[PDB]
DNA sequence: GCCTTGCCGGGTAAGTTCCGGCGCG
DNA sequence: CGCGCCGGAACTTACCCGGCAAGGC
């Protein structure tokens, strides 16, 4: 109940600005990674990794959160199959949220791949078929919406909202839990 | 004249996968 | 022997930002 809810949202982070890695290193060694990106250093140790710690306390993995300063970025990172086949079977699942999954995956997908400035209300993806499925789900909730192709340069579909729905957007979706 | 939304270029904030560790039965 | 958790960081580009303008009222 709570922990899906707080789940789809991180997984929308994860999808957006992080994701799901099965890696085979020499040899034949391995490793499950799941990964949330960022620059802001601040809301990613003050916010989404208590998050993270929840869920991994929740579901009793023994793995550590990792948070990793790169040159341009930091990077939380779980290196866990337990985590990791969990959001991805989630991720397998994603046709069948419900109305809170829904609401809280893309509160997640708009911090990580959405227009910060509010002044116009969008989000970027070279995944189509997700922007789709996103899409599909802000109908139902009564925000129009549309998709397009918006940079040719590397096949980056944009899924626009009609600010006409601004308001119903906004307080229904971004201003939630 | 004003609001909404498609167009399109700038470049940085993201993503992706190498490496070397170490540990397990 | 095969495999799974750490700590990095080099490397590439997919996102975001934001000015413009073409219709619709
Ligand atoms: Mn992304
Ligand atoms: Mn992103
Ligand atoms: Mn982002
Ligand atoms: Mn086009």
């Amino acid at each position: 109940e709570e922990v899906s809810g707080i789940s789809a949202y991180l997984l929308g982070l994860i999808i957006g600005d992080g994701g799901l890695y099965k890696l085979k290193y020499k040899g034949n060694r391995s490793e499950y990674r799941v990964v949330i990106t960022q620059k802001s250093e601040n809301l990613i140790k003050q916010h989404i990794a208590p998050l993270m710690q929840f869920l991994i306390d929740e579901l009793n993995v023994k793995s550590k959160i990792q948070i990793v300063k790169g040159d341009t970025r930091y990077e939380l990172r779980v290196s866990s199959k337990k985590l990791y086949y969990y959001f991805a079977n989630m991720l397998e699942r994603i046709r069948l949220f419900n109305m809170r999954e829904q609401i809280a995956f893309i509160k997640g997908l708009y911090v990580a791949e959405g227009d910060k400035t509010l002044k116009r209300l969008r989000i970027w993806n070279k995944n189509k078929a997700l922007l789709e499925i996103v899409s599909r789900w802000l109908n139902n909730l009564g925000v129009r919406n549309t998709i397009h192709l918006d940079d040719h340069r590397h096949g980056v579909y944009v899924l626009n909202i009609s600010l006409r729905d601004r308001i119903k957007f906004v307080h229904t979706i971004l201003s939630s839990h």
